[PDB]
């Protein structure tokens, strides 16, 4: 009656204003609700905790009307809840996700079933942030009686589901919450996400009925799986992207031809078909295939051993050496990991491969203790902006991290959301892909689609494009 889901990085907290990582968002986009929701396709909005909403002609009001539900300790969901959770976005310092946030002049409820919301300029991508789990419905008064530390350890929530127990670095275990507005739709009892950071020990608990379900199944298992008559592999269509981090403020890798010299000494055919075993697909673009904007003509720098050793050479880095963190457990970073070691040293790059806990290797992008290393992105949201921000957009996060600092495209990228004209607004996240590319962000490895697995019982346990799992409409039988 309980649904444990094999997972790999482990939560860090249920306030979502202060974590980008999915090993959040991914638990607590079940937790709570918002007040639009997407469809299992990923392609359009509908209803959520707001049953309906309109818009004015100039474009700078939102107008919620909010349907009877209540939060998980019996309380009512009021727009004042949701005022107060879209606001400290934008407001809170510990606030990961602002920038977006600031376009808002006012969220204010005039009614308990009013949510009206004024922004500083139209921006059509704001209807679609509001699904993203980062602006969460949470309970004001019991934040506001609590306190935020305290909330985030044990949440007042307006989804399917409550944290029962949440033992750090190992499980967290959720309770169907019955005071959820489609409590009667949820057949599951509970949920528990239990980290296993090794993907070949996650997908032998899998078929060994330890886990009734698992993410992150490793590329190299997945045809074996496949005809595995006791379990079921999802290949779900994603927003997922995988890229190689540079920090650009690590000496040389400052400079866009070391960066440049890197990016053509990397084989992304060779690279996405073995680590991948064709799963994969070659990425060209920080916008992911199939993505609002994605523009398919996006450079790919031919592999050119011979001319990154002369970038190399003339950006006086011809011996550059290293850090490569690296994922343990983790197949497919370990096993790029290999590959970009190898062919970096064709060009007299040393990669020196850190092998890190996997778990831990996120708070060293933020503190910047790494020269390179492989992460992934997935979209909350269906519009570009989103990712742009966090990659782009030189906010809080540092472009994934990277310190990339580029002055046309930090304008670029407040413009590019801010653009009222359809068909220019996406001209300029074409141009915003092309300039990511020619200063080389990152390197871009692979699209992919989310490959996880379930056991022959589990119904309904699909991704959506966004990475939500419809953890709701699964069945346990």
């Amino acid at each position: 009656g309980v649904l444990t889901i094999g997972c790999r990085e482990d939560s860090t907290t249920f306030d979502p204003i202060k974590s980008a990582q999915n090993r959040d968002t991914w638990v607590f986009a079940n937790v709570y609700d918002t007040l639009v929701r997407v469809d299992n396709l990923g392609t359009k909005m509908e209803p959520g905790l707001a049953e309906s909403w309109d818009i004015s002609k100039d474009g700078l009001t939102y107008t919620f009307k909010l349907r009877e539900a209540k939060f998980s300790d019996g309380s009512p969901i009021t727009a004042e809840d949701a005022a107060f959770s879209l606001l400290r976005i934008r407001d809170n310092k510990a606030s990961l996700w602002s920038d977006p946030f600031s376009l808002i002049n006012t969220a204010k409820a005039t009614d308990p079933k009013t949510l009206v919301v004024t922004l500083k300029t139209p921006a059509v991508a704001f209807l679609s942030q509001l699904a993203s789990p980062t602006v969460s419905i949470l309970s004001e008064k019991a934040m506001t009686k609590m306190g935020e530390d305290a909330y985030a350890e044990n949440p007042v929530t307006s989804g399917a589901f409550t944290v029962d127990e949440w033992r750090k670095g190992d499980r967290v275990i959720l309770k169907k919450n019955p005071n959820f507005w489609q409590a009667k739709n949820v057949s599951l009892d509970g949920v528990e996400w239990v980290s296993v950071t090794d993907d070949n020990t996650r997908m032998r608990m899998v078929q060994n009925n330890e886990l009734d379900t698992a993410i992150f199944v490793p590329f190299s298992r997945v045809e074996e799986l496949k005809k595995d008559k006791n379990v079921v592999i999802h290949s779900d269509p994603s927003t997922r992207e995988d890229h190689l981090l540079i920090n650009h403020e690590h000496g040389l890798l400052a400079k866009p031809e070391v960066r440049q010299a890197l990016d053509m000494a990397i084989d992304k055919q060779s690279l996405v078909k073995t680590a991948t075993y064709g799963q994969g697909t070659v990425a060209y673009s920080y916008i992911p295939k199939g993505s609002l904007y994605h523009y398919a003509n996006n450079l790919q720098r031919p592999y050119d051993p011979a001319a990154a050793k002369k970038l190399l050479a003339d950006a006086g880095a011809k011996d550059l050496k290293l850090n490569y963190v690296v994922n343990a457990g983790n197949e497919a970073d370990e096993q790029i990991a290999v590959i970009i070691k190898d062919q970096l040293a064709k060009v007299g790059v040393t990669a020196n491969l850190q092998k890190v806990d996997p778990t831990q290797s996120w708070q060293m992008l933020v503190d910047g203790t790494y020269d390179i290393s492989v992460m992934y992105w997935t979209n909350d949201i269906l519009d570009p902006d989103q990712k742009t921000t966090f990659v782009l957009g030189h906010d809080t996060n540092q472009n994934y991290m990277t310190r990339y600092k580029n002055d046309q495209v930090k304008a670029l990228v407040a413009a590019a959301r801010i653009e009222a004209d359809p068909a220019k607004r996406e001209q300029m996240y074409i141009d915003l892909q092309k300039l990511a590319k020619q200063d080389v962000n990152w390197i871009d490895l692979y699209y992919s689609p989310y490959i996880n697995i379930s056991r022959k019982n589990v119904s309904n346990f699909l991704q959506n494009p966004l990475g939500r799992f419809t953890l709701e409409e699964v069945v346990k039988n």
